[PDB]
């Protein structure tokens, strides 16, 4: 199962109301039936004249391991969306691996407003891909999205009642990590 070729990110969009503050995944649907450890997850993506580069989190939810991120990359002339490559880190942002330049992921923008987002990742790691990701955002942690962000999610073709809620999950946060 790979990532779709149909994926593009909404025109007009404001890259201000992407690139600001922190993001928590508060639903999540993942088309692979074959992945079936359940993650939180919380990043922090900044931008500056067209260079991405953000603080990813993930907890594994069944089992309470975490890890960390940094990825980087561009921003597409085309819309909101970008290529990253990405280095492993600790908690305190010190490199353990650099990036492993045949993985990467995909990250487009399909919705963005002021309290909520939509987006969509496909990772990749060398040949494999591991499926589509869509992914509900809030800047508070166990908020609901707004009205504007559920209406891109039945525009992407989706059903915001098949999406995992994390609220649930029995998150941990590193909420140090994810505040610049
Ligand atoms: C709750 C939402 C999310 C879930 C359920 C999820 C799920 C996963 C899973 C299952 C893996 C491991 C793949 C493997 O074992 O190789 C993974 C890794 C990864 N994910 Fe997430 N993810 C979430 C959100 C995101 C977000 C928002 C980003 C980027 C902004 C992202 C970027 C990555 C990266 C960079 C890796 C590392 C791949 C590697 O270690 O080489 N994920 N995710």
């Amino acid at each position: 199962m790979d990532c779709s070729t149909n994926i593009s990110p909404k025109q007009g969009l404001d890259k201000a109301k992407y690139f600001s503050g922190k993001w928590y995944v508060t639903h999540f649907l993942d088309k692979d039936p074959q992945v079936t450890d359940q993650y939180c997850s919380s990043f922090t993506p900044r931008e500056s004249d067209g260079t991405v580069k953000e603080a990813l989190y993930h907890y594994n939810a069944n089992k309470k391991t975490s890890f960390y991120n940094i990825g980087e990359g561009k921003l597409e002339s085309s819309g909101l969306q970008y290529t990253a490559k990405y280095k492993t880190v600790d908690k305190k942002k010190a490199v353990l691996k650099e990036a492993d330049e045949k993985n990467s992921y995909t990250l487009t923008v399909l919705e963005a407003d002021d309290s909520s987002a939509l987006v969509h990742i496909c990772l990749r790691e060398g040949s494999k891909d591991l499926g589509d990701l869509y992914t509900v955002l809030t800047h508070q942690k166990d908020a609901e999205p707004s009205a504007k962000v559920k209406s891109a999610v039945t525009q992407a073709g989706l059903q915001l009642s098949q999406f995992v809620g994390t609220k649930d999950l029995g998150c941990q946060y590193d909420d140090q990590f994810t505040s610049l």
